């Protein structure tokens, strides 16, 4: 994968092209970047793999965890950046207190530099924090770009990726305006676009780094089925997500879930950066860890992302119980993989009645229609407990008692066993209703059904080394000079952690961001 400078010159190959900064990938990370570097006039090219900008980002919800700007005092929210660096040291302990730090402290300058630009605006909305711990909001600090109008970004709004509801059917936009992660996109392509120092390409795939004398100076890239050799005077920011759509780095690294369960774009993240920075020196960590969520398996072998969790509970093969079902998505995911014996939680089932006519109670992204889930075995549906733990395959016994005890839970309105419905995360998707606890609901008005849940991702976490200014480092903390890294392409400062929602975009835009301001100096 590395290519000598010296070699090239050698074979008879030269520069196809130059600029100041050359970034790899197009979520919201990688276009953060971009725009920070040619808003101060460094000439900025960005490489998108696909025939489409934005990857995972353009499928977000486009929540970002980015706290104590000026955003949130627009709301008057009581939070502050040493509110959140207090959230963040509880959670995450010491270990990268330095990028923890930077994090927080940089948010501000960070949103400040892109609202500045007429395509951008963000707002408040609420979604709570994950975990109970200090400087945890209730109803969360995290910000979103407002909702776009497509033709106010003229020929950028038919090279935004889609949906995840429209992306695996072979579709485009839906009706409306551009909203979450596509407007998150729409908004930071257009600013790209406005400096007049950028130019956007699709189609276009980073193969190798160019290596002079350890120094990175650019990168062979393919498009048009042919070879480019394009200069970076700067640096080369890759933020071109993880390894979450490659199956041999998975088993390798032994990160849990599948490449075919990743709600990561079909054949996009395939660790293509994490692998060029590694054949130039660049060191790794986190490579097992991904952001977990539980998915409903589809009838093509594929996952849905199931979250806000409204009804039914959760059971292992043995028919028990084994978690909270309203768990933060990483949280439920992290206990799937903890109870997962030779196969007893992945997958798991969940239980569910017609409460919903038919409908699982949670959001599934993207949603198949129960018809056909039933139709390919997916899911299973009965008239009694009795016959759908003979259909699924669960112990009768013990799946009946498993709902007779849930639904005294559900009567009574606390669950002593898993604690459901005690969390502000939990009662967030269940509206007060006249049960006595919004997040237990009986399952008790048939037919009713068993949906199969694996270990779905929304990527991997795992990757390239960097610092507090994205450098990408060698094992001995060196930095490998021109390179810089984000998102996921680089090992999360979060650890083990998914602290709140917005975490990955939040982290990916503050050190492409810093990379930026790095390479400018
Ligand atoms: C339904 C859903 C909702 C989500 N909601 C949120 C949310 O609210 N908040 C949040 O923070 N996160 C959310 N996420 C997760 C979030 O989208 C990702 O964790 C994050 O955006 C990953 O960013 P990235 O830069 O690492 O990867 P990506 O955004 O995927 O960027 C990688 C891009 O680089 C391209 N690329 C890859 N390899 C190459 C190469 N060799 N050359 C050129 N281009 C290449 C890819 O095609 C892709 O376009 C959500 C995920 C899902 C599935
Ligand atoms: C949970 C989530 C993902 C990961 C992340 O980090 C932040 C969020 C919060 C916003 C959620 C989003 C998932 C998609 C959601 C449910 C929508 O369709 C509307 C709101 C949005």
């Amino acid at each position: 994968m590395g290519s000598s400078s010296h070699h090239h010159h050698h074979h008879g190959s030269d520069w196809t092209s130059e600029c100041d900064v050359l970034v790899v990938g197009s979520g919201g990370g990688a276009l953060t970047g971009a725009y920070t570097a040619a808003a101060q006039g460094l000439t900025t090219i960005v490489l998108e793999k696909t025939d489409r900008f934005g990857g995972t980002s353009a499928y977000s919800g486009a929540s970002i965890w980015l706290p104590g700007t000026q955003v949130q005092e627009r709301a008057g929210l009581p939070d502050s950046t040493e509110n959140a660096r207090t959230y963040l040291r509880a959670l995450l302990g010491d270990a990268e207190s330095e990028r923890q730090d930077a994090y927080v402290e940089t948010a501000p300058a960070v949103v400040a530099l892109l609202e500045q630009n007429p395509n951008i605006e963000f707002e408040f909305r609420a979604f709570p924090d994950y975990y109970k711990a200090e400087g945890r909001m209730d109803t969360g600090r995290s910000i979103n770009p407002l909702d776009l109008d497509p033709a106010d970004i003229g020929d950028l709004a038919g090279k935004v990726r889609p949906e995840l509801d429209q992306d695996r059917t072979g579709q485009d936009h839906a009706p409306g305006p551009m909203i979450g992660g596509r407007a998150l996109i729409g908004r930071l392509l257009a600013a790209v676009q406005s400096t007049g120092k950028a130019e956007l390409r699709t189609e276009s795939v980073l193969t190798s780094l160019i290596v002079e004398d350890g120094r990175v100076v650019g990168a062979e890239v393919e498009s048009g089925g042919e070879t480019q050799r394009i200069k970076a005077n700067r640096g080369v920011l890759m933020a071109a997500g993880g390894i979450e759509g490659n199956a041999e780095m998975r088993e390798q690294a032994g990160t849990p879930g599948k490449a075919i369960w990743s709600m990561g774009p079909f054949g996009a993240n395939t660790g293509d950066a994490i692998s060029a920075g590694i054949a130039v020196g660049g060191a790794t960590a986190l490579l097992d860890q991904a952001w977990f969520c539980p998915g409903v398996e589809q009838p093509d072998g594929s996952a849905a992302f199931m979250v806000g969790v409204r009804g039914g509970l959760v059971v292992d093969s043995a028919g028990e119980r084994y978690l909270n079902e309203s768990l933060p998505y990483d949280q439920f995911g992290r206990a799937m993989d903890a109870h997962d014996d030779n196969g007893s939680a992945v997958p798991s089932f969940m239980i569910f009645d017609s409460r919903e006519g038919g409908g699982l109670p949670a959001i599934c992204i993207p949603n198949t229609a129960p018809a056909k889930h039933l139709e390919a075995g997916t899911w299973v549906g009965a008239d009694t407990l009795e016959e759908l733990a003979a259909k699924t395959g669960l112990p009768a016994d013990a799946l009946r008692s498993t709902v007779e005890k849930f639904n005294d839970a559900a009567k009574l309105g606390v669950d002593e066993e898993f604690h459901r419905g005690e969390d502000p995360y939990d009662a967030f998707f269940c509206p007060p209703n006249g049960g006595a606890n919004a997040a237990l609901t009986a399952i008790e008005n048939g037919p009713f059904y068993a949906a199969r849940i694996v270990l779905s991702d929304l990527g991997t976490k795992g990757g390239l080394v960097t610092d507090v200014n994205g450098r990408v480092l060698r094992a001995d903390g060196s930095a490998i000079d021109g390179l810089y890294a984000a998102g996921n392409t680089s090992a999360s400062l979060s650890g083990r952690f998914y602290p709140g929602p917005g975490v990955p975009l939040g982290t990916a835009m503050v050190f492409s961001y810093r990379a930026a301001q790095d390479m400018a100096k």
